[PDB]
Order: C-alpha cells, then sequence, then structure tokens
C-alpha cells in the first residue's frame, strides 16, 4: 500500500520533560530520518536541569517506530497511523529495581514529526550505574511485537554495557496505539534495533543520536 503521508525524508522535532530520582529536566530534539530505510538521527540539547546527574543513556530510546524498515509481508502499523499519528507508553524495568515510565504523543505537520515526550524515573539506587553515570551504550536488541489483549505491544530484553566488562539489564514493555480508529493491527513480528550516541559534549548537554531499525518475521 502506497503511503502518501510518509515522505522518504522527514524532519523530526521533539520536546521531553522529565524527572528521574527527583531531578527535573527539559530536553529539546531536532532531527531528520528516512522512514523507509529505518534510519534517523537527532541533535539533542538539555535545556533545563543540566548537567544531568544520571546516565543519559536511560533516556535515548524515548527520543518512533515509523523509522523502521518493514517488509511488504508485515503490516506496518506505524506508517499506517499517519497523518493523524499515534502514541506509545513504555515501562523500563531495570534489574536493580530502578523503574522508568516514558510516553510519546507523535503527530505530523507536513514533512515534520512532532514528539511530546514525558519521562519519569525513580527507585534507582544512589550507588548504581545510572546514578553514578557508569553506562557506555545500549546493546543492539530485538523487539517482539504482538497483540496483548487487543493492544499492540513490544517487549524487549535490553542491556546497557557498563564500564568494566559488565552489563545492566532492563526489560521494556511498550504499548502502541493509533489515533485513528480501525487501524489494522499487525501479525506478530520482530524489530531489530541499534541505537548509538554518535557524539556528545563533556556533560551530555549536547548529544547526537542515531537509530537503525529493521522489522522481520522471525
Amino acid at each position: 500500500e502506497f503511503m502518501s503521508a510518509i515522505k522518504p525524508d522527514m524532519k523530526i522535532k521533539l520536546r521531553m520533560e522529565g524527572n528521574v530520582n527527583g531531578h527535573h529536566f527539559v530536553i529539546d530534539g531536532d532531527g531528520t530520518g528516512k522512514p523507509f530505510e529505518g534510519k534517523q538521527s537527532m541533535d539533542l540539547e538539555v535545556k533545563e536541569g543540566g548537567p544531568l546527574p544520571f546516565a543519559f543513556d536511560i533516556l535515548t530510546t524515548a527520543f518512533n517506530r515509523v523509522f523502521a524498515k518493514y517488509p511488504d509481508n508485515i503490516q506496518d502499523y506505524f506508517k499506517q497511523s499517519f497523518p493523524k499519528g499515534y502514541s506509545w507508553e513504555r515501562s523500563l524495568t531495570f534489574e536493580d529495581g530502578g523503574i522508568c515510565n516514558a510516553r510519546n504523543d507523535i503527530t505530523m505537520e507536513g514533512d515534520t514529526f512532532y514528539n511530546k515526550v514525558r519521562f519519569y524515573g525513580t527507585n534507582f539506587p544512589a550507588n548504581g550505574p545510572v546514578m553514578q553515570k557508569k553506562t557506555l551504550k545500549w546493546e543492539p536488541s530485538t523487539e517482539k511485537m504482538y497483540v496483548r489483549d487487543g493492544v499492540l505491544t513490544g517487549d524487549i530484553e535490553m542491556a546497557l554495557l557498563l564500564e568494566g566488562n559488565a552489563h545492566y539489564r532492563c526489560d521494556f514493555r511498550t504499548t502502541y496505539k493509533a489515533k485513528e480508529k480501525g487501524v489494522k493491527l499487525p501479525g506478530a513480528h520482530f524489530v531489530d534495533h541499534c541505537i548509538e550516541i554518535l557524539s556528545h559534549d563533556k556533560d551530555y548537554n549536547k548529544v547526537k543520536l542515531y537509530e537503525h531499525a529493521v522489522a522481520h518475521s522471525g
């Protein structure tokens, strides 16, 4: 099906407001992406609350599954959600008891996706890798997409690589909901993801972020 609303080159604008372990912040994003290649990049700037007193990496997956290369034999719920858009809500449950809830309301105005992002985190141990800024990157992942009680859901076993050859596990569950009624739910499938901070200044007040995502049947 031809997607009139999804241009090969799209702009991306974003505002995140959040609070992690009591620390408030606002972060702006300006980016571009190629929905049919499953690739996007974004320049992020912390606008309030910097220097952030926790690992920037916990935030990065909150900075849109439109940017995923879908084969023709899998229903692309995300590209089919436009022009009206969709929203998602995600739990990030970390192995040491830290917990985040993130939400994004995604709209489209012309060639630009807009993102209203909220990020709440709590219960991170003060001595843990998040509050001590010991993370290096997220490992590449595979999201399992399926319908759970009528709602499109993505589950991911994620891991942050830490300093010293260690990993720090986090389980994602994301629910995805189109704004238009009657958008056809897809069959179960997978999305491979790789997210990377390409560059950052010393205290992560400015960050360049990149993601590549590809859907597959199994």
